[PDB]
């Protein structure tokens, strides 16, 4: 089942050299939709594209409390309403390696390092999603 929001394992958790997959359509009316790795009452990782900002936005949540927003973009907005997107986070020692329809995005330095514990995905939001490697 694809249904979103969407969770599943991560097997063994996050180590580097281990790649996420995220494949899916965004709907034509979409607001927002995000990816995020989590562990236990953490977001290791928040991957947040916001067709409103037109942004990208990454970012860490900690004990229910979020951090400073990373933004920054090479070109223009990766995403489009109503348009396929393949999402590929490799994970390094020290980042999150992040390229969409295979452009390189950004990189997102670690705040959370305990890396086996980041064992859940989750994807939600305004899209169809089509496929999910982990």
């Amino acid at each position: 089942n694809l249904a979103v929001p969407f969770f599943t394992s991560i097997p063994n958790g996050l180590y580097p050299s281990k790649s996420i997959v995220i494949s899916g359509v965004v709907l034509s009316d979409a607001k927002r939709f995000q990816i995020n790795l989590r562990c236990g009452g953490d977001i290791a990782f928040h991957l947040n594209p916001r067709f409103d900002e037109n942004a990208v936005v990454r970012n860490t949540q900690i004990n229910n409390s979020w951090g400073p927003e990373e933004r920054s973009l090479p070109g223009s907005m990766p995403f489009s309403r109503g348009q396929r997107f393949s999402v590929w986070i490799l994970c390094e020692g020290h980042c999150f390696k992040v390229a969409v329809d295979g452009q390189h995005i950004c990189e997102y330095s670690h705040r959370l390092m305990n890396l086996p514990d980041i064992n859940t995905l989750e994807v939600a939001g305004d899209i169809q999603l089509t496929h999910v490697e982990t």
